[PDB]
């Protein structure tokens, strides 16, 4: 019979490993390599909050991940639900400080989920903090807390954050390289100032070092490196407004493709949502209102033309975020929509009028890539 | 910043915080979402095969009814101390889906689907006929206002009636064509299920004799005897049929199950449907992958045969060109990216698909040679329309 007995409550952990699909997506190496962006995504946030300057990945032999800041580290002196803060955070669902704009302003976290979904599909988490002036190191065997030591009372502070993922939930357990540096670059170029240093200690050193001054510009530059831009100047505006930021950097490449990467609060946002679709919403109306004002192919442009060989970088720093899952794949603020939407439509339009030289190349750019598919059509 | 910085979300609380980790979105989708929850509910005792009917009402104030002739949520009280009905209905990672014992093959796993809506929803009526009684319990802004014993019944089942917190949304108003292409497609994936929906806002389900007429109310009523066969009939209801016989194949194992509906049409677009017990794995996902680069592999075998192309490439983004193909998966345990359920990750899907799909479909093509050449020749076409681009 099927009543009372048959209806279970998972605690807190367990509805971690038995659904990990949930909270990481996968259990393949999108899910695996999930682990290290909510544990690098986490000490991001506390250099998005300012603390930090420096953040250090390392790809360890045995299986681990290291992931070092210099920000404020783990609160580690007793919390109100008994057990120290550190724990609540490592081991309990729905336990953040992300919950409000107080401790981190603008941040990448807000589901107070990540670490602790790290800490259950992992057979050992160790964790190093400087803060309240003292050295701390806690263990996690099995996701379960060996106690929280003290050692030398120390000056610096900030947190280090190592785990082991477990096989027993993930079929790979062995990392991508190049995945991880793409990623890690990503938040360099989002975040100015930061530092991202990645060493992969696998069997001399595979390392990288990631700051780029030149922040969302750099990163168009990178982007249009291997691909030729069809021109000289890089769109780079930035409007601000409540509860939300927004900056926009891009520039057209000789080529035949789409390259639009959307960000909100430095996190990958690689499904788009209501930011990607306001950029969206204006790039079409603009380079339109443009080439209608200027010279003709009767129908509209598509945005998917009008993309085809475009470079785009859009990246949002909203106060009290909507994401996705916590996977984190799309943004859905509505409000978001319409913020990028008139940002993008009045700083697009200034910078057609002040750059008529690459206006000119782009627009065309847009009518010879839109008379290729209706010449296509005809087929 | 510290431990007075940190605060720890008691389960509802946390979906009222943060609704997008679980709903996707406080748009359209989310709200939508609320109805699917409640629905693939109902489905799993329509999939466990004790409820044969799910009815679906749109109320005027801007309400849903949900009404399955199930076995009902559990009513008596659960091991916490307190009514099964509370635990599912004001609990995250509570349910009767973590092992297979209650539900052999079900949408639901995470044990949050209803619970969700209960957290944002301004209220959330129950009625469960079931251990010989009407069981009737409100929930108030997620809190339960008493659970009643009523009229004695021989019948069994839950209805589900909620209300979408204005609070949370950014629009209330559901679409009927939404929802009913959803309804629909869950007709189609359960054989002996019937789909009532009905929309008491709307009123459309000489002159003069159409007055005096009762007044009907917005009604569809879905039942597919013809599963996945009537599903492919859909898709291309509106598209011109290339080849006559429909292909349609199972494909049973350790523990999974696979059937594919598959018709080309004149088309350019590929209307590829994927589902893992009901949910509509919109995102795509092993078992799609699995039949991607299996019907790649038969297809460049086939046309490498019989000297249909023995000469370039042929990629599977042009094989399905014009495919309207539905694969619809039953999985023991399944795995799905978030509470949305958006992609099926089981990676022992993918494998099994592939090899059920790789002997089927060949079989398939030998068998009709008339309707197998006209595929591989619209596959032909639709490569040098690909290369046109070049
Ligand atoms: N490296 C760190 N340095 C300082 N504070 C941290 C660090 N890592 C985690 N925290 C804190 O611990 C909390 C919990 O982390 P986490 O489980 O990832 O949830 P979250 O960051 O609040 N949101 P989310 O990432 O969406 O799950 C965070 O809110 C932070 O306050
Ligand atoms: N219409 C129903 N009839 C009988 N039992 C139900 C019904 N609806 C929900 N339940 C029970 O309540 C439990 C919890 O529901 P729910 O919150 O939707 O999570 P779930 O069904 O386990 N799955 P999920 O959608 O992945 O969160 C289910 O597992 C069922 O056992
Ligand atoms: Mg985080
Ligand atoms: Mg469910």
């Amino acid at each position: 019979e099927y009543g009372a007995a048959s209806i279970t409550i998972l605690e807190g952990l367990e509805a971690v490993r038995k659904r990990p699909g949930m909270y990481i997506g996968s259990t393949g190496e999108r899910g695996l390599h999930h682990l290290i962006w909510e544990v690098v995504d986490n000490a991001v946030d506390e250099a998005m909050a300012g603390y930090a300057t420096t953040v250090n990945v390392v790809l360890l032999e045995d299986g681990g991940v290291e992931v070092a800041d210099d920000g404020r580290g783990i609160p580690v002196a007793t919390h109100a639900s008994g057990i120290p803060t550190v724990d609540v955070v490592m081991t309990q669902l729905h336990a953040g400080g992300k919950f409000d704009s107080d401790a981190y302003a603008i941040s990448g976290g807000l589901h107070g989920v990540g670490v602790s979904v790290v800490n259950a599909l992992s057979t050992r988490l160790e964790v190093e903090i400087k803060r309240d002036g003292y050295e701390w190191s806690q263990v996690y065997e099995k996701s379960e807390p060996l106690g929280l030591k003290q050692g030398a009372p120390t000056k610096k502070t900030g947190s280090t954050v190592r785990f082991w993922a477990d096989p027993a939930v993930f079929e790979t357990t062995e990392y991508d390289f190049e995945t991880v540096a793409r990623r890690l670059q990503e938040m360099a170029f989002l975040n100015k100032g930061l530092t991202i240093n990645l060493t992969d200690e696998r069997v001399k050193v595979k390392s990288r070092t990631f700051h780029y001054p030149g922040g969302l510009v750099d990163f168009v530059k990178h982007i249009n490196r291997t691909k030729n831009a069809i021109h000289s100047s890089i769109v780079d505006f930035s409007g601000k407004g409540t509860g939300h930021e927004v900056e926009i950097a891009m520039q057209w490449n000789a080529g035949y493709s789409e390259s639009v990467h959307t960000f909100a609060n430095t996190i990958n946002t690689h499904e788009g949502g209501t930011h990607e679709e306001g950029f969206r919403s204006a790039l079409t109306s603009v380079v339109n209102k443009y080439a209608k004002d200027r010279k003709d192919k009767d129908p509209n442009l598509t945005g998917d033309d009008i993309r085809e060989g475009l470079a785009a970088v859009i990246s949002v720093k909203v106060s009290e975020p909507q994401f996705e899952g916590q996977t984190k794949t799309k943004l859905g603020n509505t409000e978001v929509k319409s913020f990028v939407q008139k940002v993008c439509n009045e700083q697009l339009t200034h910078w057609f009028e002040a750059n008529p030289t690459d206006a000119k190349v782009v627009v065309n750019k847009a009518v010879s890539s839109a008379q290729a598919r209706i010449a296509a059509r005809k087929a």
